[PDB]
């Protein structure tokens, strides 16, 4: 539960500070209390995770925080071996309990088993280049080990692409209605299934503080009222 250290589609904003100095500066004037607070700590070099994260955690106490480690092969800005990944994660669930844990799936597979006792992990997978033939595989695989979120994020090339994740994600959330699901078809083109979230059946929602906080909290309010 509590670590060693005290302390309807939502939206989830992701903050990347590259040092402690620009981490304590991080502005919650534009933040709800109901938005999730996505920390990309890949923006920083593997021997500042630990003195930076302290400072994440205190910034934001009463929000609900991701913890991600997004890896050069699925466009995130750090690597790291087995160990090292494992041991990073390890430590700040132990030290901070982040209501949860990103594990790239396809880039650390092998050791996925080591994370057993893990009951918080979003199992992610980043295509930067297309959208797979295989794609409903994907969702199938991730889906069979049932983490505490299925995310999936693809590149269109065409229309139909997009449609295509935002048909697997519906299919998917009727087959398996307690898994949920966050998915999203990357780019200009694939804007609508960030905007169609709650029709598509993810849960969670991306946005910027590519669509700002902003207009995607408009948005929404368009999309809900009577």
């Amino acid at each position: 539960s509590s670590g060693l250290v005290p302390r309807s589609m939502k939206i989830v904003v992701p903050v990347m500070p590259q040092n402690i100095e620009e981490a304590n500066q991080l502005d919650l004037t534009r933040i709800d209390s109901t938005d999730i607070i996505e920390w990309r700590a890949d923006y920083l070099v593997k021997d500042d995770i630990l003195t930076v994260a302290p400072a994440i955690f205190e910034k934001f106490s009463g929000h609900e925080v991701i913890f991600t480690l997004r890896t050069e092969k699925e466009g995130g800005n750090i690597s790291l071996s087995n160990e090292d990944y494992l041991a990073i994660i390890r430590d700040i669930a132990a030290l901070y309990q982040p209501d949860y844990i990103d594990f790239e799936y396809f880039s650390y597979r092998d050791v996925l088993e080591e994370m057993y006792d893990f009951s918080n992990l979003i199992l992610s997978y980043h295509n930067f280049e297309e959208t797979p033939e295989n794609l409903m595989e994907v969702f199938s695989e991730l889906t069979a080990l049932a983490p505490r979120v299925v995310k999936i994020a693809v590149m269109p090339k065409n229309e139909q692409d997009v449609l295509d994740l935002m048909n697997y994600t519906r299919g998917f959330k009727t087959l398996n209605p307690n898994q949920e699901y966050v998915t999203m078809s990357m780019s200009k083109l694939g804007r609508i299934s960030r905007l169609a979230a709650d029709l598509i059946g993810s849960s969670w929602t991306f946005a910027s503080l590519q669509i700002s906080l902003a207009d995607m909290r408009k948005i929404k309010e368009v999309l809900d009222a009577n």
